[PDB]
């Protein structure tokens, strides 16, 4: 957990994040050409950052956002496929792990159902070792089919990694889910468009803190014909302090070393802010002093989670009362989104 | 949701938060004397802030922290009791609602079990309308008996209010639970000691954003013989932007107007960042476009919450593997906290 | 007055501001081509921001700065004209109002007098509803003919709008003049070159506060052969707090919702910081308590404004004593600017 | 215009500002005792800051705020009087100029009309050389009789000084009026209570910039039974950059050196941001190039100022349409302030 | 190197720094009484921070600044002496190391020469293990006799510690000297008075970076009759990033864990920003590639240091040409400091 | 020392710094073409900044970084040479001094030894008046031959200038060496790649303060195939306060006026923070009061500098004990850098 050098040691994973300029593409050939530009970038970056063990690119960095539905279906990727092979070759040549984005990934029922929005973690031998599908697409605008699962994978130097995508990170539940599965680094890849710049910078830091986890964010930059993306790719320590952060600049890079021993030492020995531990051992001091054993209280005291798990339809009905009953609003209608 | 004036309107709730200097007390008589100082402060503040509808004091602002166990038991409050009556009279005289702290509140089995750490919301007629007991005491140091329930109460001008305490706010689950019960303002009262100043400032803002809720924080200040408290009492908008924030100064005050219509308009009409709505209607656009109905997906996709709700002991066992198995650590032992 | 979403409601005007990359143009054909790029950008942005009701482009975003005098005269626009028709079509297609820049607009005595530096507000039906000519050109460098009038126009959802340009905003008088005419949003369009980046960021916020008015700023970006423009387009609340702000990035966008009801509620009910009201009712409490009626004092107590209005030549003579008597300085001479 | 040292030179005026802790006083004897504490503080500060030429205390630093009307009248000061003599002796002993606050100063018709809220500038020989009465009392709460005049006085080393008070500084007109009278330093003394902390910090800087003037702010601190005062006393350069700024701490001090030659050199030779010059020579380049002489345009183009000067009652009527017609609001009533 | 918890581990040294309120004392009895208050504070802090291994108090925290020469001599301490014994007992009772200030420490020729300004490092067994005398007193105001030596001492858990005082830290040479002796933590104790608040915050961070060293700063707070002290006690990582920082509040505390293994791993394996290594192996890559061996260049290329070491009188003469020849200036005279 | 205007006076040097976009070049013809682009930029900037007296471009702005060894040797420049003549013509035409980068400059033994990394200062008559070779190349990556000398040159309006390059600025010794030679402005030209953005921003400010010197930084921007450069070109006052600073934007420019009289007045009359003076007159007050003469102590008290000057090999051996013995590390090997 230290910032400023280009090296890494047996204790540290050298992580690079990329403010990748958002592509404006339309065809499979264009996507392939851009995939090879990403590959060239990985290999060049390694020449400058000899400590690099993990390189992270934004959501949409391969395809851009395929606004046209026909182009969306025509450019939807197979995984593994040609794009991933191109990335895998760069990971091998540069002896680094990498996180890349396929938007979309063909649905099982392609082309009759919406593609997934997908991340892969590729190891330094070119093997895909995690494939994550976005659980919370950025509706209403995003039409991707939602995924349903988080994963944890042993990463470079044994650092445990989970992937999440963009809108996912607004929801503290996903970060919690990953950390509770044992994640030591949560990688948030995004094409996060303005307006919500400051909110997203703050969210990543707050989630690093709340879940005692390293966080790396790669966010797109530039204007793509529709959105302007605000960058601020970052690596953040498990104590909630930014290691390094980019500005809004096209193809900015940040690089930091995250210590394997430090996070494990903290998770073992931290007390007042060992949030993962404390959530499942509430009021331990009080119970000890009250003659009630030495483990605190594990039981979930929050009705929302009990209801959501038991009766998701009831939780949905409850939230519609507080918000609205239809996915769209007649005050700001969107074609294909019902309202009223 | 606006800041800078001392007024309030039929649309806005005028909220004041107090950087109350942490008392260093030892006896019931001293606690009573300090309760009357708080009462005098409420009445004086109202003279300067004619818009004030809600005034918020820090956790521990009534008793301070009773480090001595005998003094802790001797000063534990009844609710309702003498302290609350003193506060209630000030709320009536100043025609304001108030949030006050009783640390401790007598356990049902007093003095044979640890007291609770408790907040009350008192209305402008002097009636206690919410009583909240801290669900996550700040272990290891805090020996309070943990509470088990969150509440929502109709507040001034119909603004829906939930109370939480200090360490509670590190855990996104509690903020979620309150907002999903319909809370429009979450009031976090704290005696939040250094070190974790910047982390706590960031958490409140991030939670305001994540849960589309107004947030008010009152935090103690000064040195009490053991801890120094970092202040930064604040009122924050539902869009994650600070309204007003104090520094670390003793008896600082902030004051802001929170609009009832604005939060309700947002919760109805916001789309891309309507987090409460979107969490229970995931990927609605994708499902519509895939011919699968117009509600998105409600089901909880996060195994941690499913496991915690179904089998809290399993969730506890899982987290002990990632952290440690005993509440204490032999590397930093604490008397009365078992380890090793 | 809220930030982070892409929606808007019947209560809120969705405002987008654009960090438009400064063009480097030389011919009428090039200007037309760039006008169509702006039009394409408006239509694309609306696809991503369905709440958008108003889109704002920087001063000079259509022509760039025509440094060459011959090119300046050759590219000076008619209003209405071809450029405005191109913009009007985009406003109609995207169902949004827009603010666009014509630099220059032909003088009545074209080509024998300097063109104006002009903004138009175009409604969602493609109609020009305000035309503003820069009252304070950025002399010495800017050679535009000064305008003489501010305007207020009913805008989207009835939001009252005034336009001002770049250097204008350094002078608190213009913001005052607009707000006192009833403006609820002041739109500052600029091609504000470095050096004065931080000063301009601060000015917009301070003027929002001082005049209890929403402020939107669109500023150019990039290097154009002569100047580098610092971006930081922004939308600011009437309470002086930034809603959203861009960085220095080319073609950054910000977007915020400004509430019609909130500003009107504030202007009615705010007291201590109701600056528009208080300026014309000074010391009302004192006069009441002194038996002198209940309106305070309206009379202007500032000799500078009395003198400027009555005897502008005297005010000019007075200021020349404090500064210098000639428009140029021999210590930093500029061709065509007399000194010495 | 430089910060960090305790010295001053023949070119620089050493200015100290004081975050003076707000007194809570009730009697004339208490006021006198506090005046002598201020005097002792002046003499001590000079021992530590040998460059000090000017020392500035907050509005209300002598009396505190006399909330009780009877006490207000009983403690209203004569000027010159006992309090000013006490201050004058300290200025002589410490060989410094000083700015002090008398709240109230007896009205000409004392005790039958409200006192003034007054500042004095005392020179190093103990002579009162400026007496300023607050033109914009902070209504509704403040009941002081409004003053009607700004002043400029030759200060230490010939630095030209104007005094303004607290609420005055929210109104850009007063800063303009002082600078146009030739002020080189505007001293804003305040007892500026929370909420509006960030807005006031920003205002002082923005006004320094807009009027090309040094600014010194002394603001009170602490809680006085009614308000908490936010400090942030500051000295700011004529280029809008803070020299030094205090936090919210009780009895904080800042100290900076302001160069006489620098401001005079700037006012002579600055061009693009010579705001005082440019306001009265608008569009000079354009007029030259259009064959219309070399002075630009002086005439006031802002109808608000023309109307206010000619017909203040009309300006008042106009603003009441935009705000409200009565000084009070029935939505937030205040005893003695009419509404409805 | 992590922040937020109250614990520490076998790998981390738990460091607390104290914003100690500056005493205003006059007699030996008063100094002793205050020393016991510091002792009580150490023991209380340990109850709240069970990880604490090192506690740091400001320069002057024991005596305050003895402005009166007679009182200065009467209160000058012996080391070891009564004050240090009081501190030593607290270190033993709280099982912590501590850094304390003796101002003054009796000169060898007391009372005929000025006392030293001195820090002691006391271990958890109550033994004084380092005594440092300020090498750069804060002249002209400070009249302490200058010390001449820096030290490095094995500290808690083997962390190597050097002490420096206040004004010392403005001079990069002292930080370099300590780090090159092997220091892993440089402790800067200060009574750093306003004006130079922001400069001092920045210096500590910059020196942490430049010397790849942990830095802890304890600074005084409050007003002492002459100066106001700006606090901002801090612990900073060897990568230049703040761990935790106080504000200006009286008796603020910060606490952070500094990893022994992290700094040693960095000093071994860092490359591009291994400043200690690189300074003595300049251009190693270039020399290798030029066929000139594999060590780079060690020789000092800076004439100033060569001259200062060889001919300090020449270096002094050189600097007097750039500045002034006498220690005082007639433009800002100070009694006892010659000028002219 | 003032910021915001485009003018300059007889007292001020108008300094422009350029966030020049990093070139990606391969051939001599490409370098020449880019040199002419820089020349065109100088002439254009002068049209917009009539006060400009000095223009500063980043290290590598002429060649980019020649990663290919063959291309490095093929494009190594003669000085004076074709590139410098191109720059000299622009300086003459625009009547400005300029700082330009030649990377590499041919070694005396070209092409058999590594080129130098070189800056030239060219006056307004096109004459090269300083040539500086980087003393601390950014090893391990940079293979330039190290230079050995700093210089001071009389610059525009007599302002004394020293040049340093990029990695040089991490080492406080070089800034000290320049200031002690009489430098009034230190110009740091850099191609400073991410990661170390915040550290470099802080270093420049801290060095301005520590050495009481103006500082100008020009840093590259953009991605060049290997590194992304973080911009933040800046001009900083001798009191450590930023005048103007760029963001990370490609071809950003900042411009500020630095006063000749202000720095000379400060160096003469400053006392408490006259660091250049005080370093060579330590404890003057103490020695005076102790009867030991009126000059303080000049002797160097820091063993590191004494050892480095006398026995550089010993200093190297000492530092290898604290860090590592070989220039490379087997934990992060780099081809051509020995380790193990």
């Amino acid at each position: 957990m230290r910032h400023g050098d280009i090296s890494s040691s047996h204790d540290t994973v050298g992580i690079a994040v990329v403010n990748y300029k958002m592509p404006r593409l339309h065809t499979k050939a264009e996507v392939i050409e851009n995939a090879k530009k990403i590959a060239d970038m990985v290999v060049g970056m390694k020449q400058g950052l000899p400590g690099m063990d993990l390189v992270v690119f934004p959501e949409y960095s391969t395809m851009g956002i395929m606004y046209d539905q026909d182009e969306m279906f025509a450019t939807a990727a197979s995984i593994p496929g040609e794009e991933t092979a191109i990335f895998a070759e760069a990971c091998k040549k540069a002896d680094t792990w990498g996180v890349f984005s396929l938007t979309g990934e063909k649905h099982e029922d392609h082309p009759n159902k919406a593609p997934y929005n997908t991340l892969v973690l590729i190891n330094n031998k070119g093997e895909i070792v995690q494939k994550y599908r976005k659980i919370i697409p950025w509706c209403p605008i995003e039409g991707w089919y939602p995924g349903d699962t988080t994963y944890v994978t042993e990463g470079p130097k044994g650092l445990k990694i989970s992937l999440i995508v963009c809108d996912d990170g607004n929801y503290p539940e996903i970060w919690r889910d990953c950390a509770m599965k044992g994640a030591e680094l949560i990688v948030r890849c995004q094409g996060y468009m303005y307006p919500a710049k400051e909110q997203q910078i703050m969210m990543a830091k707050a989630m690093a803190w709340a879940n005692n986890t390293y966080v790396a964010v790669a966010n797109a930059t530039g204007f793509d014909g529709v959105y302007s993306y605000f960058g601020h790719s970052a690596i953040i320590g498990f104590d909630g302090r930014t290691l390094g952060e980019c500005g809004t600049e096209e193809n900015g890079i940040q690089y930091a070393e995250v210590s394997i021993s430090q996070i494990r030492d903290f998770r073992k020995n931290a007390q007042s802010q060992n949030h993962l531990f404390k959530l499942l051992h509430r009021g331990y001091t009080g119970l000890i002093n009250s003659g009630e054993g030495d483990r605190g209280v594990a039981e979930c005291p929050f009705d929302f989670y009990r209801t959501w798990v038991l009766d998701a339809e009831k939780a949905r009905e409850n939230v519609e009362k507080i918000t609205r009953s239809t996915v769209g609003t007649a005050e700001c209608p969107i074609q294909g989104i019902p309202n009223e």
